[PDB]
């Protein structure tokens, strides 16, 4: 029992909101990012992403098109059960900046990990 | 430069992206050639163009979900126009499996990079 | 803050760096409690510090050589001081597996996350 | 057959130059980047890090202590036999800025592949 629908917060202070998760395993929603690297609106944007499919943790990956710049953010990762009986989906994520030459592509990948909960 | 069309990277896969929608949004096939090693084969990959500020050159996120085995993989770059006047997609990825319990989560994703032209 | 002690990180792993000589280089040891499943065992790592401007909060990166099995991992982070008053070492990894072949190296490092403390 | 020792230049630009090799499988040398993501001189700098010890093709790790900036890079690979019979190192790396507060620390950390050869 990890359905991946819901609201969740991360440990950086976000907040995920996933809708119905389908049969092929997709969904969508938003996620208000909590922190950014650049100096914008720090406005919503929705996330695609697809979950695979029989175990009770099934490990997922999505991608968060921001709204307010030109870059996009990779999460991917498992459904836990939290020992007790809580869930916690943990993940690592690329963030992806953008360039302008097929050279400055390498300064343009940052890595990070992220923990999300029930909020 | 879009991410419509049949793509080969330097492993030795291709992938095919058809039509990208109006948000963003799209959807294609993954043939890798390697693996952790079951069988290689296809499986659906969804993933999703950054419009905002209408480029020709924006970054990308996509998710391939391994059927075969309980993986994902994520690609995260951007849709290149490198100095031949052909395309490239210059990308770096994390490939996630599945893993037993919670707790041995720190040795479950992989990180590595890919480059796609065309055919 | 300086990486001269006695760390325990988040995993249940422990580490030791004696004296950080006068140029930055830094000697100690590293006990994991994981693995990718031989026996655990402690190896030596080697790392630096950065010094340039003098700080109080510098980056470093100590290479850790894993003798049994042909690994090496490597950690990259900053040396903190978290509004506790205490330290605490935030970073973040790649763990090299050695690969029977140049075509195989795709699959060979992993990428993850570690905290150490004091003890 | 697959010394470290030597001078090897970079798919990004850079040379690199390591000395002996000892027996625990340490190493030292100088490292001139050929790409900077700050506005500083690119002042060459010093790499400390250590070779696993019998196979011909062994995975080393590295640190590389910029002398510019308050930051530390860290790679990690395999020295291969491409083919015919010429060394190719094919490694990764984790780019680690600096920050002010142990908030901004994610913001911290950039991957990418780097493949060295013989120049």
């Amino acid at each position: 029992k990890c359905s991946l629908t819901g609201k969740w917060t991360n440990d950086l202070g976000s907040n995920m909101t996933i809708g119905a998760v389908n049969s092929r395993g997709e969904f969508t929603g938003t996620y208000t990012t909590a922190v950014t690297a650049t100096s914008n609106e720090i406005k919503e944007s929705p996330l695609h992403g697809t979950e695979n499919t029989k175990r009770t943790q099934p490990t997922f990956g999505f991608t968060v098109n921001w709204k307010f710049s030109e870059s996009t953010t990779v999460f991917t990762g498992q459904c836990f059960i939290d020992r007790n009986g809580k869930e916690v989906l943990k993940t690592m994520w690329l963030l992806r900046s953008s360039v302008n030459d097929i050279g400055d592509d390498w300064k343009a990948t940052r890595v990070g990990i992220n923990i999300f909960t029930r909020l």
